[PDB]
């Protein structure tokens, strides 16, 4: 079984669909208009931003598409790219940071890329031209720390953080580590922050809702993957 | 060879992923405060939305997995699935439909489904609870016209549509028959409406994105679609 060729249509729209661009724009300037809302609002603390990077603001997907035509899957090669230092801005994303940068409010890169990665990353941020581009406002993720609760909490300590921007739900607090039913419950839950709070972009290549099928353990055989993919879809009979 | 396996992550995602109920969710979110604050301003004619079906307000995700299953592709079962008239209603899009109509809005689903599945569509509107499920609020395909700016134009002559709703670029005006350099460039160049004009929600099972990649000439082999594919995908050096 080749596992990369089940991903070809899903990195397919993400690198080709103008309706991928279409949903980074609409996620943006959401966000922008609950900036502006929020300032006008008012806050006790400083106001912050947070954004995940990866398929948030920083398109990988060239490293899924080396994927398909290689037949190895991430992380393969994914430090080398990482080195590269070459992903390009997602839709709408540079656009929104230097507005929010004009505001005068921080913005804090939230982002799963390891610490050792953090002077390639800020060389790509400096590439896209992405605004406070520099290790205290890049929060990236410790050896054997997990999930992002830890960095969101330092960054509340000091600002009031009236954004998230991710497309994994676990860029926002309260979906870590959880089932298929109980992250979807989670987000019937919280059905009201989406677009509000918390702004989402679309990864139907990769992510947590693929990480909870396998009860986040990826030392599963792609044969075994193979069959947890194909007993999870829900086929009209 | 088998093309259908290729969109096993993309359906996986679509079906199971709370990160895609979560974008449905923001697209719904938006819609009601956009509406809301277009009322709020005013109208010249009667206000309407206009919503797309299929992959907008009703979920024909498990046909598209049954084609990976059995492996067999469309247009197997698909009728027969219309037919069935059991697909569930999207996230958030009844609530939001249901307060539309209270604000007294007209909705028109603008569809392709043929004109010979319109029992078929209200059956399954009325069963999910999408209100003014009848002939005269939904607009469906006529075989001898290509896409659906004509059922768009009709309505305008009565109302102003302040809203449209859809996954598909050819849902909102603009968009017919582009290539994929083109139709990305025309997402660009209307970048101010997404999430303000035109809702747009993540399908990276079928589309026009896909269709423009074969030129909208699905008549091509399966070895020349499945080169045509990795063809268009963009890995790293
Ligand atoms: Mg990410
Ligand atoms: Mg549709």
């Amino acid at each position: 079984v080749k596992l990369t060729d089940q991903q070809l249509m899903a990195d397919l729209w993400y690198q080709t669909a103008g309706e991928m661009k279409a949903l980074y724009y609409q996620g943006y300037n959401t966000g922008q208009l609950k900036l502006d809302a929020a300032l006008a609002k008012g806050t006790e603390k400083k106001p912050a931003i947070v954004l995940d990077l990866d398929e948030t603001v920083l398109d990988n997907s060239p490293h899924q598409a080396m994927s398909v035509k290689t037949g190895k899957g991430y992380p393969y090669k994914w430090d080398d790219w990482i080195n590269k230092a070459e992903a390009e801005a997602l839709p709408g994303s540079i656009d929104f940071l230097k507005y929010t940068e004009s505001k005068g409010v921080d913005i804090y890169y939230i982002s799963n890329r390891k610490t050792n990665q953090l002077d390639a990353t800020i060389k790509n941020l400096e590439r896209v031209g992405a605004p406070q581009a520099t290790k205290e406002h890049i929060l990236l993720q410790d050896p054997k720390e997990k999930g992002k609760e830890k960095r969101r909490e330092l960054v509340s300590q000091t600002h009031d953080i009236v954004l998230f921007f991710g497309d994994n739900l676990s860029d926002f607090t309260g979906f870590d580590g959880k089932s298929v039913k109980d992250r979807n419950q989670a987000v019937t839950d919280s059905k009201a922050q989406f677009g509000e709070k918390f702004i989402i972009f679309p990864n139907p290549m990769y992510g947590d809702w693929e990480g909870a099928l396998y009860d986040y353990n990826f030392k599963k055989s792609d044969a075994e993957k193979d069959k947890i993919r194909h007993d999870n879809l829900k086929s009209f009979d």
